[PDB]
């Protein structure tokens, strides 16, 4: 009913293309390309044309996460670790335009290639689901350039979104931001997933928010309980749909 | 930088596909479908997928006829006569909902299936021009129920949204609003342009905004011209892009 509720509630729809419906690729689980409303919600397609894959649902919580930290003076930025088209990343950089956020940046990071090639470095559970093997078939890998692009369809390409290009166990330990508020972890793999635990989750805040996008995923879930462990982190696992989970740190 | 301003900028790059820029039907003088940009500014293309044709440039003008009829307490509703797939009066929709407006209806008039068949009845010129030719090439004819649902996809249909299915002759004399701030005419046509002037205009109020999306159409200025010449109307007419035009009413 606000400007503000608004504005919000439409960028979310419009980064997820509730609006215009566009059709989904036939992969994994997915065997038909017709729009349903269902799976956009939850945010179980693979959209053909949408800036987000998150869903309504995981988008609900993004919000819920930054609102939290703006409203209960969490310092730090908002970082998500795997952007594809880079909705999600839009969408809290909009979160921040819409409360007139100055002193908060959007850190987007990503391959901007789609998955890694397997190799013996990789963890075994990583090696046999070989993410790679769908890149083209979803049209994951995007261009630093395109996400630049979409950003700017929206208004929202400023000096308050920052891109950290390259792999991330190589992006991660000297990425330039001091302290995260949300820390948004979309890599799918148990690679992917310790990489920014290990090297971007100590400069999490107390009161900050850690969002595992892909828990659904074994060897996603795999990282997420090892590096609990670690650490002795027992925070509490709230889940959000049926992919995703977060944590608020104590 | 206002939630409000934020909300209208979003909803207009929305309903014109700025976003996802959609591409274009090969129709008119558009001879290639990709999206061109400076097309789209303007509203000169046919979308495939796009809830509005009239562009940016006119979506602001719709806006500014609005805002500025809210802000001087000029009363009465908006009332868009051709809306195709629906995304002008969705924007309008829009900004009494930024303003927490409730007092206000949007109606929503169409034939909800394109362009009539021309017939001995019509102007000459309607005649010649025959848009009905263009109905399918530029998938025009677009149900009530399509429009509905392209309203609920932005949480925007309810009980201020109305809706006059059917010819503009048959609809407008007896439509039952009282008043307008805003008349956006929207249908091409000679003839759909002097009936909605005829039946509608009489309930535009001082103040209010008559705004003519389709003036450089020959058989649309000439039913502008000729209403205007029978009522003494000489408020300016003050062009928008390369299409519409508007005027302020001053009586
Ligand atoms: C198509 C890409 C996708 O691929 C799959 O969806 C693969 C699914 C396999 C076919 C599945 O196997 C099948 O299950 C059946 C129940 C039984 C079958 N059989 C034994 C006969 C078996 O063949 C699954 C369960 C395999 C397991 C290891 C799994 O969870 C894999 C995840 C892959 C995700 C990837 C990557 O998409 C990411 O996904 C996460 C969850 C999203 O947030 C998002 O980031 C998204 O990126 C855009
Ligand atoms: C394809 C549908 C469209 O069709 C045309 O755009 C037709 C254009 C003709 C080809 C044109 O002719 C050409 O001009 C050139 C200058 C010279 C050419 N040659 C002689 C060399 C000649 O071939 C035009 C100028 C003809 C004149 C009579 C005209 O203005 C017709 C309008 C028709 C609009 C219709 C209906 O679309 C409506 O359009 C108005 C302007 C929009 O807001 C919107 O509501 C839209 O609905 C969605
Ligand atoms: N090790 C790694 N380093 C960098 N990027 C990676 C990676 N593994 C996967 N990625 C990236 O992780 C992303 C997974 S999908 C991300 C979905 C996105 N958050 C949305 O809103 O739709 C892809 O863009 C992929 O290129
Ligand atoms: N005589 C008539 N009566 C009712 N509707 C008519 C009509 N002549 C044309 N129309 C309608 O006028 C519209 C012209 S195109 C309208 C474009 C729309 N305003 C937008 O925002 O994109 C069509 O939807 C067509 O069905
Ligand atoms: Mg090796
Ligand atoms: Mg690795
Ligand atoms: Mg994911
Ligand atoms: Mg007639
Ligand atoms: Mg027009």
């Amino acid at each position: 009913s606000t400007g503000v509720e608004l504005y919000l509630d439409l960028l979310k729809r419009t980064v997820s293309n509730f609006i215009y419906q566009d059709a989904t690729h036939v992969a994994g689980l997915i065997t038909q390309a017709a729009f349903v409303e269902e799976a956009r919600e939850s945010g179980e397609d693979y959209p053909t044309v949408a800036h987000t894959a998150i869903g309504m649902k995981r988008l609900n919580n993004l919000q819920h996460c930054v609102e939290s930290a703006l409203r209960d003076g969490v310092p730090g930025d908002v970082l998500e670790t795997g952007v594809w088209r880079g909705g999600a990343c839009i969408f809290a950089r909009g979160i921040l335009k819409a409360y007139d956020v100055r002193d908060r940046t959007v850190w987007v990071a990503d391959s901007f290639q789609g998955f890694p090639k397997i190799t013996d470095d990789d963890h075994p559970m990583d090696a046999e689901m070989n993410l790679h093997q769908y890149n083209a078939a979803v049209d994951l890998p995007t261009s630093l350039a395109t996400v630049q692009r979409n950003f700017s369809r929206y208004g929202l390409l400023d000096d308050q979104v920052r891109f950290l290009p390259g792999w991330f166990k190589d992006t991660m330990p000297t990425a330039p931001f001091e302290r995260l508020a949300v820390l948004r972890m979309d890599g799918d793999s148990y690679g992917a997933t310790m990489d920014v635990l290990t090297h971007a989750y100590p400069r999490l805040s107390p009161g900050g928010f850690a969002i595992i996008d892909d828990y659904c995923i074994p060897a996603c879930r795999e990282a997420v309980h090892e590096y609990r462990d670690r650490h002795g982190i027992s925070d509490e696992i709230v889940e959000i749909d049926r992919q995703g989970v977060y944590w608020r740190r104590s």
